[PDB]
């Protein structure tokens, strides 16, 4: 199967109690795996069959896009988190956030507001925009900043209901608050360095 | 000002097809929250003196999202009931036979549409201007009144919060279960008015 589900970099329970093992089980092994299985079915007998996931995402529309972009968004989501993470940013991203938001607390406040405010299925992003500045963006359904060409993804947070409904029911804000304990600044730093190159 | 309409049945009335816990969150958190958010949004606007349908028709963005979701959810609750489901009866049965060939045909296609919808949205049975029943889907808070695509007859919510407590990712089992709840009486009332 041309497209393979990338492994999580940590155990299924590694984000607990912020996001439960049960959530990771459904979200990764059911939803995420499902988008991979679905895309592989869809790209058969198309020119997409031999393109990379990223190329498919950038060049498709309809169901192919929806599945391709979701696979990519989820992998970026999992990599945006980790055990032994969260807290204050550190390394290059700490200083960049200071420059572009004034403080980590300012960034945290605006990001949480955006994440809490998104109507329907979607994603909040920290991105390096096309003017070399960190900004917060939101996208709807499977959308992302690479497809939109609105900047280079640094971190993402999924706010589709399946991301939090097991653990928090309707209480998205509690999910967003808990997510701050999981934010992987090492990942952000890796993305920033590539982005600025 | 805008008021949340009463359910026509108790919170457990749809169980086990939709749990009482689901109805509790869906009605008392989601549906109630749409009403509360809308009232805060329309205070001090020309929308404060308009009906829900008028607000729905004349708004965009947050006001639309909340107003349409209030109307959509009431239509959803009224589209179900205890003592409902199974084979259609009365005028809607005949009309489904005319427009879909059979109930089995309707049921399978409606199910496909409900299961196939990507992200948050709704499936609809509506009567169009040629007095023909048709299946529509809409995204997020969208609906056929906003869209002028026909007079709604029934709806089914496929937002994840509709089923996630009871079925997790298995939307098709929720859809299957929903057929034990579909309120043919409400369909017949709607059809009588629409025709
Ligand atoms: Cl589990
Ligand atoms: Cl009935």
């Amino acid at each position: 199967m041309a497209i393979i589900l990338p492994k999580l970099k940590y155990a299924l329970n590694a984000l607990s109690p912020h996001i439960s093992e049960e959530t990771l089980n459904f979200h990764y092994n059911k939803h995420h795996a499902g988008y991979v299985n679905k895309l592989n079915g869809l790209i058969k007998d198309t020119p997409f069959a031999t393109k990379s996931l990223v190329e498919i995402m950038k060049e498709s529309t309809g169901a192919i896009f929806n599945n391709a972009a979701q696979i990519w968004n989820h992998s970026f989501y999992w990599d945006s988190m980790g055990p032994n993470c969260g807290g204050e940013p550190h390394g290059e991203i700490k200083e960049k956030i200071q420059e572009d938001f004034g403080s980590f607390n300012n960034f945290k406040n605006e990001f949480s507001n955006v994440l809490c405010g998104h109507f329907g299925s979607g994603w909040g992003w920290l991105v390096l925009n096309n003017n070399n500045k960190l900004v917060i963006l939101q996208t709807h359904d499977a959308g992302n900043p690479i497809k939109d060409n609105t900047g280079i993804p640094i971190l993402t947070c999924d706010i589709w209901e399946h991301a939090y409904y097991i653990d928090y029911r309707n209480d998205r804000p509690s999910y967003v608050k808990a997510w701050w304990n999981l934010v992987n600044w090492n990942f952000a730093n890796e993305n920033l360095k590539k982005a600025l190159q």
